[PDB]
């Protein structure tokens, strides 16, 4: 199953045998490969290797991303994590997480589980000098990539009008994952251009009116809200706006089947508490009731009546820009082998001599349980 | 864990005793008690044996109810469970079902799971002439108890105003489970002048657009749907009102956490099927659009602003009536066995002479939830 030039990196960073053998049997630890490069992944956490932790030999490991946790009420999760000491308050960006490293003579781009995304791999160089990996080439840059033309998401914030852009929020180290505290990378991203998550400012308790002003503005702006970071990094939460919660629901109710567990529940709970922190009441309420019911039906309505023929799946389009057309066969290639089903629907040079792809993204699982429901399937609750 | 009187039953019954072991290990078979009388219920499934079957001796083996299997899409769960063959249509009444057998010289009732119910024990006289059994004491008469006054519901079917009754769905034999065809059922049912779940007629594929307007008649009247069910009783399929998905989630969105898996998105499920096969458009969906986010937001952050002063538990009041005071006394010794925490909070004799009960249920693990979350607990996705 995974090549003992990886079992034995494994032993030097002290798992235990047996625990290898587990992952290895269960498929908790895999073998991928970029370019001709044979890396492991991830798929389950080992101890203090978490999920999306790759390893290329005994130096480059690139440690997965913990998992950050979320307040549903604002002022009394801040009170919580942080009591009235300060902490950075930066945006929340809506796209995919990557990491940037130099892996030999390399730089790579991880999405979250620990794939090489060929995308972003390519375009990387047209947002972040490689200067930094030169003079820092054991740290790891940790970003948003967000924007209109996404391989992965199909929403983005409202300032990115074309193309995508990466957005940087963490500065990590190899092998032990250690973030640099917020002034620190700050003073890095500045030193060396990276463009960064917007930094709102240093914040506390008291200024939780502020804070409240601050996420009002985001929704109305289209935003998908803060996250919360004490100054050495330590402790960090996030905190999402209405408009967040909306919007991933209406994205998601187009497909509805197959989603991750409580998709959409979570989310409603999360609209509900926003509704009682802030005491709104009235016809401010019942317009966000009306949103919600919109958001959860309209476009679960409009897929069945599209399966409902019966020749069509459930499908998102969505665009890319590339350098290199041979990018765009190796995109085809990665959603392939993620057993995504993803096929290119068209293709246009533009003016800068780019090629833009369009891809079109089917659900054939989610796709199945709607027709069969809709064709009468009986089943118990 | 469980005795081997029992144990020797099941034996003869055909189960393996290593089942049988595995079954006691885990806790699916266990034993209860009424009234001194001793018996195992099936938790889990045991081969032919359903969950919630009940075994007092050989031949006293009341079998737990099929689990009924729901279609979302009317016509075309017609089309495939029925073809154009006719099937009866009764309502589905939203109450609890029951089962009622005689066990030696006691007429006892039996919720789903197989505990006796004192409450529903006590009442059933007012309902079921206990001729009946005196000439089929192996048979079980299996109905739904609902009305405004229940122990287990807090809603139901319009038309009872007062106290509850009994609806008969289904005459089964002990031991085997087995169904009487609906017409012997029905001419039982008059015979002994037992109550019945209304029964709307005869009906077939061709009727689907009659079925559509009963459906409409049955929602605006605030009534659950309808059972279909083939004459022999070997094909049954159920079809819900979208008012019973709405209010189902008007009246679990106050406790919201804690639920079955599933309970609020297979009830917007079953609305957006509606609404699909339907063609529900323009204002009249809107309106069901602006329902289904007012029933999901609004007990919730009513709840909510409940919890959040930090004393009360979330908690439904429910009445009963009784003829004898000390039932009331058992019914809280079974709520406290059934792991549930319920008090007495008003008592009344009423003009007939029976007890008013006024029961208060509290959640308190959804209150625990719901609480820390107000509280700022964080926590990932
Ligand atoms: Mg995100
Ligand atoms: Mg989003
Ligand atoms: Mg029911
Ligand atoms: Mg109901």
């Amino acid at each position: 199953m995974v090549s003992s030039y990886f079992k034995g990196i494994l032993l030097n960073l002290g798992l235990d045998e047996e625990r290898i053998e587990v992952l290895e049997n269960k498929g908790g630890i895999v073998e991928d490969e970029f370019e001709g490069m044979r890396y492991l992944r991830l798929k389950d956490s080992a101890r203090s290797l978490r999920r999306g932790t790759v390893v290329f030999d005994e130096h480059n490991i690139i440690l997965g991303f913990p998992h950050i946790k979320r307040v549903v009420q604002l002022e009394n999760g801040i009170r919580r994590a942080f009591k009235r000491k300060p902490f950075y308050v930066e945006e929340k960006v809506d796209g995919y997480n990557v990491r940037v490293a130099k892996i030999g003579e390399k730089i790579l781009v991880f999405t979250r589980g620990g794939f090489v995304c060929p995308f972003t791999t390519e375009r990387i160089e047209d947002f972040i000098t490689l200067d930094f990996f030169k003079d820092y080439p054991n740290m790891v840059l940790c970003g948003e990539m967000a924007g209109p033309e996404s391989p992965y998401l199909v929403e983005g914030p409202p300032y990115v009008k074309e193309d995508i852009q990466f957005f940087l929020f963490d500065i990590q180290e190899k092998k032990t994952g250690r973030s640099l505290p917020v002034e620190e990378r700050l003073k890095l991203a500045e030193e060396y251009g990276i463009p960064s998550v917007e930094v709102f400012g240093l914040y506390d308790l008291s200024r939780i009116d502020e804070l409240h002003a601050l996420i009002d503005r985001l929704t109305k702006e289209k935003r998908e809200g803060i996250v919360m970071k004490s100054p050495d990094m330590k402790k960090i939460v996030g905190y999402v706006t209405p408009y967040a919660n909306i919007n991933d629901i209406k994205i998601g109710a187009r497909i509805f089947f197959d989603l991750p567990h409580g998709y959409f529940m979570q989310r409603i709970k999360r609209l509900a508490f926003y509704l009682a922190e802030r005491k709104i009441r009235g016809e401010e309420f019942d317009e966000y009731a009306r949103a919600l019911g919109k958001v959860l039906l309209e476009p679960f309505v409009e897929s069945i009546w599209d399966i409902s023929s019966g020749d069509d799946e459930i499908a998102e389009l969505f665009t890319v820009r590339v350098k290199k057309l041979e990018t765009a066969h190796k995109m085809v290639t990665h959603f392939e082998r993620l057993r995504l089903k993803i096929h290119i629907d068209d293709i246009e040079v533009l003016d800068n001599g780019y090629w833009r792809i369009t891809f079109k993204r089917v659900y054939p699982d989610a796709t199945k349980e709607m027709r069969e429901l809709w064709n009468g399937h009986a089943f118990v609750d």
